[PDB]
C-alpha cells in the first residue's frame, strides 16, 4: 500500500504503517479498523507506545513511552484517554512510579509506588509506605512550586546536595549511588521567565537561569537557592567544568512539566560530584 505514507496487507490481520517521516506502528486489525495489540515507535527506533486497540480507539492498559525514559501506563477511559483512577507516571528507572488519579495523562494525585512487575501487559504496583502525595504542579513567572519543601522521590534516591570539592563553588551536586552513562539523576525545575526578562535586567542575577526553549527560561532565584527554603528538585546545584561527567537535557516531569534534567555522560560512582557545562 501507499498513499505517500505506506500500510501492509489485503483486508485486515495484523500490519504496519508507516508515516510521511520514517516512524512505524504496529497494529492488529480487524476489518480494517484496529482491534488488538499495537506498539508504535518513533522515527528512530523508539518505543512510543505499547498496549491495544478497540474500533481505532486505544483499549485497555496501554504503555506511552517519553523519549526520555519515563511513561505513563494504565488503563486508558473509553476515549483512549489517560483519565481513570488506576494511572502511572514511572520513572527512568521503570520502577518509581507515582501512581492514582490522572486527568488526560495530567496527574491530579499520585501516589508514591513501585513496579514489581509487568504479568503479561498489565502491571503491577505497590504502594509504597508514606504520607506522599504528589500533584501535577507545574511552576509559574513568580511561584516555583507549591510544595518547595517536598522533595522528587527519584532524585532522593539518586542525588544529593553539599559542600563543592571545587574550587570557589559553594555547594555542588553529588551522585548517590554509581550509575551507568545516560542516566537521568537530578531535575532542573524553577519559576519560568522569559528570555527578555532575562536578558534585560541586571545580568548578575541570572546564575541560576537555564533556557528551556526559544521563548521559556527555567530559573532559581529569590532565595530558594537554599535547601532549606526549595528542595523539590536539585539540578540548579551542579556546576560547572569544561569536562562534565554529565550533560543538560530534556524532561517531561509529572509534577513540573516540562523543564530538563541532568543526565550523566559517563558510569559516575558513588559519591562522585557531578558537573555540567554551562551556557550550552
Ligand atoms: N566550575 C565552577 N567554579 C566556580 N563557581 C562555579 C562553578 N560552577 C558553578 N559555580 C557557581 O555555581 C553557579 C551555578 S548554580 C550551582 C550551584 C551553586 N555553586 C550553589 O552553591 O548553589 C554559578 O553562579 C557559579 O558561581
Amino acid at each position: 500500500t501507499l498513499e505517500g505514507y505506506y500500510v501492509d496487507d489485503a483486508l485486515q490481520g495484523q500490519g504496519v504503517y508507516t508515516y510521511e517521516d520514517g516512524g512505524v506502528l504496529q497494529g492488529t486489525y480487524v476489518d480494517g479498523e484496529l482491534n488488538g495489540p499495537a506498539q508504535e515507535y518513533d522515527t528512530d527506533g523508539r518505543l512510543i507506545f505499547k498496549g491495544q486497540y478497540k474500533d481505532n480507539i486505544r483499549h485497555g492498559v496501554c504503555w506511552i513511552y517519553y523519549p526520555d525514559g519515563g511513561s505513563l501506563v494504565g488503563e486508558v477511559n473509553e476515549d483512549g484517554e489517560m483519565t481513570g483512577e488506576k494511572i502511572a507516571y514511572v520513572y527512568p528507572d521503570e520502577r518509581t512510579a507515582l501512581y492514582g488519579k490522572f486527568i488526560d495523562g495530567e496527574m491530579i494525585e499520585g501516589k508514591l509506588a513501585t513496579l514489581m512487575s509487568t504479568e503479561e501487559g498489565r502491571p503491577h504496583f505497590e504502594l509504597m509506605p508514606g504520607n506522599s502525595v504528589y500533584h501535577f504542579d507545574k511552576s509559574t513567572s513568580s511561584c516555583i512550586s507549591t510544595n518547595a519543601l517536598l522533595p522528587d522521590p527519584y532524585e532522593s534516591e539518586r542525588v544529593y546536595v553539599a559542600e563543592s570539592l571545587i574550587s570557589s563553588a559553594g555547594e555542588g551536586l553529588f551522585s548517590k549511588v554509581a550509575v551507568g552513562p545516560n542516566t537521568v539523576m537530578s531535575f532542573y525545575n524553577g519559576v519560568r521567565i522569559t528570555h527578555q526578562e532575562v536578558d534585560s535586567r541586571d545580568w548578575a542575577l541570572n546564575g541560576n537561569t537555564l533556557s528551556l526553549d526559544e521563548e521559556t527560561v527555567i530559573d532559581v532565584p529569590e532565595p530558594y537557592n537554599h535547601v532549606s527554603k526549595y528542595c523539590a528538585s536539585l539540578g540548579h546545584k551542579a556546576n560547572h567544568s569544561f569536562t562534565p561527567n554529565c550533560i543538560y537535557d530534556m524532561f517531561v516531569h509529572p509534577r513540573f512539566g516540562p523543564i530538563k534534567c541532568i543526565r550523566t555522560l559517563r558510569a559516575v560512582e558513588a559519591d562522585e560530584e557531578l558537573t555540567v557545562a554551562y551556557g550550552y
